[PDB]
């Protein structure tokens, strides 16, 4: 229960709600199917914003993690109970206007994971250790123009059957500028890019413990 509540750019957060589409409950999306897995929605309400926030191609953002919207710390009760273990993520689909794209459909390319690394340690426990950052390259070869910028953590700690996995989602809405245009990514759908019988969706991270683990979706897109 979690919620990415607002972005980094620079060295500055760009206010709570603002420029990042938040609900203002916490729950996740569960099933794959829905148009929520998208940009989140039903059965949770999200707010509109009509900030979309420039960010410089080839540079980074941070999404800022938050148990609810009205978090003020960020420690790791603050950020996300310490039993979600699971990957974070981030897309991007470019789009005609950040504020109004509902995100639902064909168009996202990953640009980001971090599922479990050699030590055992899994993405969204540097989130959570990590007072709530979850670090995103915004790829230098790729176009110019609006875009929206799904960040996710999937919890895996009921996931041993499907539904289980919790998907915890929000977009954030950008111009991206500078991007060279070099590069067009092959891109995937939301719904679709899941499902309920991927190894990594439908997993038990206890049964036997798990030592390596394939972050669903498509393959990162790099320039
Ligand atoms: C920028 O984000 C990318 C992932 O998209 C990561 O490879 C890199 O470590 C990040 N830079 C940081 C955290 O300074
Ligand atoms: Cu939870």
């Amino acid at each position: 229960h979690t919620i990415f509540s607002s972005l980094e750019v620079n060295g500055v957060n760009q206010g709570l709600g603002e420029g990042v589409r938040v609900p203002t409950y916490n729950g996740p999306i569960e099933d794959v199917t829905s148009a929520s897995i998208a940009c989140n929605g039903s059965p949770n309400t999200v707010a509109s914003t009509s900030k979309v926030i420039t960010v410089q191609a080839g540079t980074n953002v941070t999404a800022i993690w938050r148990y609810m919207l009205s978090t003020t710390g960020d420690s790791p009760a603050d950020v996300m109970d310490s039993s979600h273990k699971g990957p974070t993520i981030a897309y991007l689909k470019k789009v005609d206007n950040a504020a109004t794209a509902s995100g639902v459909g064909n168009g996202w390319f990953k640009i980001q994971q971090d599922g479990m690394d050699s030590s055992g340690v899994w993405g969204t426990e540097r989130v959570i250790n990590g007072k709530g950052r979850h670090s995103i390259k915004i790829p230098e070869c790729i176009a110019p123009g609006q875009y929206l910028l799904r960040a996710e953590m999937i919890a895996l700690h009921a996931a041993s059957n499907y539904p289980g996995a919790q998907f915890y989602m929000e977009c954030a809405q950008l111009n991206v500028v500078g991007g060279t245009g070099a590069k067009t990514p092959s891109t995937v759908s939301f719904p679709g890019a899941y499902s309920g019988s991927d190894p990594g969706v439908k997993i038990s991270i206890y049964w036997p413990p798990v030592t390596a683990y394939t972050v669903p979706g498509p393959s990162v897109f790099t320039c």
